[PDB]
């Protein structure tokens, strides 16, 4: 499920039940925006009790695309323990665009393109 609110893609992932999973979401966030123009990207965490090794890579992956790509990213609800995790599995979240919330994530991405 990958929604468009006011230009921003939203994602939230929720746990999942196969690692193909998350393969095709991967693909097909990618897909869409490398495909008609986009002002951000929101992606949510905090469904995940624990970050997989699978889901850990997909996220750095996609973090350096959006980069690439010049699109705005802002990783949300990440609780202290996964945060741990991610950055120990090499994710920089102290470099890169944190929130709370899906709310506090839309935000943060809209005040720095008033820039």
């Amino acid at each position: 499920p990958i929604l468009k609110v006011d230009d921003y893609w939203v994602v939230a992932i929720e746990e999942t039940l196969h690692d193909q999973s998350v393969i095709q979401f991967k693909e097909e966030l990618l897909h869409n925006i490398t495909g008609v123009a986009g002002k951000g990207l929101v992606i949510d965490i905090s469904a995940l009790e624990v970050v997989d090794s699978f889901v850990t890579r997909v996220l750095i992956e996609i973090s350096r695309l959006a980069e690439l790509l010049g699109l705005p990213f802002v990783l949300t609800g990440i609780k202290p323990a996964v945060a741990i995790t991610l950055t120990e599995m090499g994710l920089d979240l102290r470099g890169m665009a944190t929130a709370l919330n899906l709310q506090k994530g839309l935000d943060k991405l809209k005040n720095l393109a008033r820039m």
